């Protein structure tokens, strides 16, 4: 159990191909549920292979992490997980 937010929607994810774009992380999603939210980390116009999606209901999310979890992607495997901290911006 935990005190977080309530409803585990939203994941992440990381070590994405450098070419993978936000629309195919979302649709990649899809099949899991319905995503709503879908865009990829960058720094200073640097893909950092690691994005989040947010679905509609908390239940999805949790199956999409396992579903995804470990996914080959174009040869790289890829790292997805809840996300209990995603409240407001993070970054130092």
């Amino acid at each position: 159990g935990s005190s977080g937010s309530s409803g585990a929607c939203q994941i992440f994810v990381r070590n994405l191909p450098f070419d993978f774009t936000w629309k195919m992380l979302k649709d990649k999603f899809n099949e899991c549920g319905h995503v709503l939210y879908a865009d990829i980390k960058m720094e200073n116009g640097k893909s950092k292979g690691c994005g989040v999606v947010k679905f509609e209901s908390p239940e999805v999310a949790e199956r999409a992490c396992r579903m995804m979890n470990g996914m080959k992607l174009s040869g790289r495997e890829i790292d997805v997980r809840i996300d209990r901290n995603a409240s407001g911006p993070s970054s130092g």
